[PDB]
């Protein structure tokens, strides 16, 4: 469903850019600013998997009657999908600055580019501003206009709350495993990742479909927030125990003192002696010390604890879909679950 | 009109904070994040003159029938005023990071506080998020709800475009006076300062009053953008030639290579020889070199050029009010003009 649509979705970015840089036509005074906005969009919104944005298009196709899927209805779906990608681009540009990252998707972080620096704070704000410009240009006259504006604003706020919670839990220069609890971990995931990655794209498609009822959204939110929790737990597991060939990424979470699912479980299972070993090696760059944590996790059989959690989670999500999908087609959630699991 | 109201406006901040930190009641998982949000609001939204926020309250009182100014109508006016102050707080926190500032209103910039740093990027985003949270909490059921959401979003976008234009014109490490033109200067002022400082607070009061017509807003915008241009030109003049006792501030614009109105005029009047002297001394910290530019400005009689510009501007604004205030009470604009001029 995603692999087919990917092409039409990615092809729509050129229109998105044209429409956003068409501001220059009526006002050539701001041309230089608009030229810069084009660079920011082209560097930061391109090069990812587009999964979150594609979820909007896929869910729109499964929620709306095919006879109501005219040229313009699909044009708005592609735009709302691109808005999800612009919300993400805004968060990533800013997160890379805050955590002093070097690369993003194997390429140099926008702020690390010569002549950019802390100016990327304004660039990230412009990416955020584009969402609302696009919603106005494409959805101003639609009955769900306000619903979409509120959903993007609430998604921004939850993610920012999640980011605060995260920054409070793992300060740069503070190696305290006492604040690394399961309850705290689950809260960071819900707010920082699960709302915008899973709930936002389905809820956007739902409003575009005329499904605006609090019950339906509460039901969809219950499935999606649980999918978001597994997604991140899996991401924290794959970070260390995942093969770097298949994943296309190499693990760093231990070196960065992250409130990872792996450390949360380790802390729950470590004896006072085992706690001390983790208290020393966690947060250090050295390949000998990083090897010690991997060995401690392996010793506490966390890959098995994960394998069990994965089976329990899939079972739970299927019961969740069964109980809360109606009146939405279960295939809306089954599509995501197939992609997230294994 | 401002001095009376200031007290009721500032007293409303405690309610604003209570209402914004009441999120913690239903969700104690995010309590730590909410505690941090309270600190950000209390440090960054307090300590200024509140002029922009007060303009909302003053204009609301002059545009709405006193019989329609019930307890709740004034409660919403105070909140919308505080939203203007939160939009400003968001821009200042971010601008201080981008231009590496040390102090703001004689106190240490939020990002410069120990244990804050680049985390202030998220804090600035939260300040921005609060506007929309307050508009929802107070104005959700009002007919101008969407009008206010769009106005704040468009004000954010114009300011960000203005900031880009500014960052492009004066790069940190690039002393090029060729890009410092009057047309560019006027564009930076319109976008970065005039829209949110003058148009936004009057337009907010106008929508709350039921005045939503494009004509009325276009007419109000014509006066307000010209007031915003004089305000900044005056600010650039006072920066150097203003008495630091009366102003309560000391000049730094020359040291920072700012696209100031003073340099724009200097460049328009400087001979090829005079251009070279400015080409050397502008952007340097040294008190001997800073004294050389002040002397060059004085030699080119820029304080007189300003004095003439000020009289021409006041004359123009009064003709503007006369031609474009109707059907609004001219006292809405006359109040601002009295405050801006002298
Ligand atoms: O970050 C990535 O590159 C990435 C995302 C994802 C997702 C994913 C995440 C959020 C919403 C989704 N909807 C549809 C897929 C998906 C799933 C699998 C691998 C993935 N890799
Ligand atoms: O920045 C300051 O401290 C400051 C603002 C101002 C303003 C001002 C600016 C924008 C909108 C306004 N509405 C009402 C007043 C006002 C005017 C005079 C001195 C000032 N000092």
């Amino acid at each position: 469903v995603y692999a087919q649509e990917k092409q039409d979705f990615v092809q729509h970015f050129s229109q998105i850019v044209r429409v956003l840089t068409e501001d220059e036509m009526g006002h050539p005074e701001i041309g230089d600013a608009i030229a810069r906005l084009k660079e920011v969009l082209e560097y930061n919104a391109i090069g990812g998997k587009y999964n979150r944005g594609l979820t909007v298009v896929v869910a729109f196709r499964e929620l709306v009657e095919p006879r109501k899927q005219d040229a313009d209805s699909l044009q708005r779906a592609w735009t709302v999908g691109w808005c999800v990608e612009l919300l993400q681009a805004f968060f990533l540009v800013a997160d890379d600055i805050m955590d002093s990252s070097l690369t993003r998707r194997g390429q140099i972080c926008w702020y690390q580019k010569p002549g950019v620096g802390l100016d990327a704070i304004n660039d990230a704000n412009l990416l955020e501003a584009c969402i609302y410009r696009l919603l106005k240009l494409y959805c101003r006259e639609q009955p769900y206009y306000l619903n979409l504006i509120e959903l993007f604003l609430q998604s921004s706020y939850q993610t920012e709350i999640g980011q605060t919670l995260d920054l409070l839990t793992a300060p740069q220069g503070n190696v305290d495993l006492v604040r690394f609890t399961e309850k705290r971990y689950k809260s960071i995931v819900k707010y920082k990742t699960a709302f915008y990655s899973f709930y936002l794209p389905i809820a956007a498609a739902m409003y575009m479909a005329g499904i605006d009822g609090e019950k339906e959204h509460a039901n969809a939110k219950k499935i999606l927030l649980e999918m978001g929790e597994f997604f991140q737990i899996q991401d924290d597991y794959l970070d260390l125990f995942g093969d770097p060939s298949v994943t296309g990424k190499i693990g760093t979470d231990i070196q960065d003192n992250k409130c990872s699912w792996l450390v949360v479980q380790c802390l729950q299972r470590a004896t006072p002696e085992q706690y001390q070993i983790l208290k020393e090696n966690y947060g250090q760059k050295e390949a000998e010390k990083v090897a010690r944590v991997k060995a401690l996790y392996e010793e506490l059989d966390l890959p098995a604890v994960f394998l069990q959690y994965e089976e329990d989670s899939y079972s739970h999500i299927m019961a969740l879909i069964e109980q809360y999908a109606a009146p939405l087609p279960p295939a809306v959630f089954l599509g995501l679950a197939r992609k997230i699991y294994k």
